[PDB]
DNA sequence: AGGGACTTTCCGCTGGGGACTTTCC
DNA sequence: TGGAAAGTCCCCAGCGGAAAGTCCC
């Protein structure tokens, strides 16, 4: 019965499974937000549990609760509570209780349906560390502890009087925003210069180059006045985290005489731009 | 028995007395929190910290001033409600201090002594910076945190006369932030007017990019194959005609004087201790 | 063409003169549109319809009594713009009048005749909701149409004084929702025995109105000029005593104990999540 | 202490469900 | 007119971003 207690997911010809997992990560939302919806799968679609093994035609009571994700045992997470999510399209109906201090949501097992169920009504709020650790008995820490798991559990009342009891949990689910964008950052380029006719294509090698970064060339005065920006062509496909392929544009001025000097910096979104690189333009 | 609220608007000066700030505190001044120890006490641009004195006093009796930190809003002076003074102690903390709570605003008093001209110098007072979480649960405080960030330093004392009355003197301080600038931003540099020259150095360069700051230094270096740093020079910036996208930049002497072969070393930009560009390429040349 | 501006406020009296509602109007009368017929003239609860007079008139001339239909909001007196008097005629329609238009403005106009002691039974007054989209696509306008749809019997009377002078007298009715839609939900707060009581509150009061559902709720708030909602407490809601139209509401306790002067708060009743009565008024006083 | 690194709060955008309004019976 | 149904337009869950607050390294 009570939450924090080993409980394995099959006992007898009983077992409950997630037949559907949820996605890795769920940015989790705070009182003081709006919701930020539940739970979802990769599919676009839900989480899916199910008990296999009922005879039964009494339909049952599946609970669901916010768990630990670190190697001790199974545990409501002090920090996370779930969020139940009413109408607009939920299909799922839910009722919510608290246990202690874990709020726990519970959605029924009607075996009209072979005992599955569509969780579609679990959000994830967030309590404010402060607020917990502040509690006196907790020792634990809110601070970078964001990961979690779907914890469901069903009881399976025997016409012994005996009580079968199953929990599982879903894979682990981080729970914090997660930058859109990242730095880029260039550490080798094997061109340095060519014609100025440009053309040939060069690979930089780096970090946090997504399919999204773009390549610009650019040219000012010693007054910082830009005199020239060319954005660069990037070959998508081979493109990858660490390796950009570009197409060195053609330069401002066809016919030089003197080797002119250029830069160039790769970006991501609007902000996030490496520095400027170092390439020349060679006369004809 | 002196005991007058904080809310209570006082001033400066009444008859024959004043209560100058001698010494003005910084516009800024990082507050600490409590999950942290302790971040100084205020100082003032000296470099050392604030004074305060009151003149016109004849007596030959040591008085108490009180301390506290205040708001600097629209609305009148009153005791800021997510900030408390700190108590410093020890060491080169020369004038002695008591700590006191009134309401919920903790007030420092230190000594007001004579055979210094009633004047003091501020080093035993801190800023506290108290949780906006915790302020606004209080069954009261109606105020926010948000952006509330601005304090001033309130400085008053009790003057007993003779005559039965007791004078109160009261003044605040200027303006001071409290809340930490923002981290630095990488410096970036495009362009140099000057590619190389003779190793007796001191010419002018001149480097054209992004995120300079007057605060801004730069740093010359030379490695071997392996990356052993066997050199490192800081040169001299022109703080005045240097600008966010111009680094004016007094080419450090090299190491050695008398070499044959042209010697290819580097330079970087930096902000703060930590942000600093990339490499970049400089030649120095044989006498 | 003696129509003096309708904004111009006037009282309800100047001398010897009184300008009253002998009846009131019901809380409710809903409006018509111009794409339906005519939803019938404004009726006093008693069964027949409102009633206005004026006191002071020794004179015999028959005079002309005003009447077009106005705002019931916070501000000063207005011509509503999202409403008309409708003329309605007929048989049973024992009083004559005249329909003119001041303006963007429709006017109605009947004769205050002496031989009836200078009464006159007002019903053959309607009133016509105009489309939301075509007055709020006016030059000149600014007020919206949604939600804003209260309004209020304004009359006004002109008359001459043998000395040159034309005193003039106005007397709006209590306010009347014109929506069938609210006139079901809003819940409407018409009695309150207590405008008043001391900062710690405890005294209970007595509401009486209309739509008060055993889920009805009353809260006090207080807001700065500027619509700051700065406080906002519920008050303990009797739920014995009440019924459909009374409330037995415990004031709560005012937000700042140690107050001075009188504070004047809002408060109002209000059932489900939107469907609320329109701000009330009430006032704490200091101990 | 100087500088960040992680946690809260607060701003904006968008689509389909209501809240209201206006047309019908 | 009393009762709605059809029509319109506001509003907020849901998210994505990102600034302000706290508090480690």
């Amino acid at each position: 019965v009570p939450l924090e207690w080993p409980l394995s997911s099959q006992s007898g010809s009983y077992e409950l499974r997630i037949e559907v997992q949820p996605k890795p990560h769920h940015r989790a939302h705070y009182e003081t937000e709006g919701s930020r919806g539940a739970v979802k799968a990769p599919t676009g679609g839900h989480p899916v549990v199910q008990l296999h093994g009922y005879m039964e035609n009494k339909p049952l009571g599946l609970q669901i609760f916010i768990g630990t994700a670190d190697e001790r045992i199974l545990k409501p997470h002090a920090f996370y509570q779930v969020h139940r999510i009413t109408g607009k399209t939920v299909t799922t109906t839910s009722y919510e209780k608290i246990v202690g201090n874990t709020k726990v949501l519970e959605i029924p097992l009607e075996p009209k349906n072979n005992m599955r169920a569509t969780i579609d009504c679990a959000g994830i709020l967030k309590l404010r560390n402060a607020d917990i650790e502040l509690r006196k008995g907790e020792t634990d820490i809110g601070r970078k502890n964001t990961r979690v798991r779907l914890v469901f559990r069903v009881h399976i009342p025997e016409s012994s009087g005996r009580i079968v009891s199953l929990q599982t949990a879903s894979n682990p689910i981080e729970c914090s925003q997660r930058s859109a964008h990242e730095l880029p950052m260039v550490e080798r380029q094997d061109t340095d210069s060519c014609l100025v006719y440009g053309g040939q294509q060069m690979i930089l090698t780096g970090q946090n180059f997504t399919s999204e970064s773009k390549v610009v060339f650019t040219e000012k005065t010693t007054d910082g006045q830009q005199i020239w920006e060319m954005e660069a062509t990037v070959d998508k496909d081979k493109s990858q985290p660490n390796m950009l392929f570009v197409e060195i544009p053609e330069y401002r001025n066809k016919h030089i005489r003197t080797p002119v000097k250029v830069n160039f910096y790769v970006i991501n979104g609007k902000r996030k731009r490496s520095q400027p690189q170092h390439f020349t333009y060679h006369p004809v």
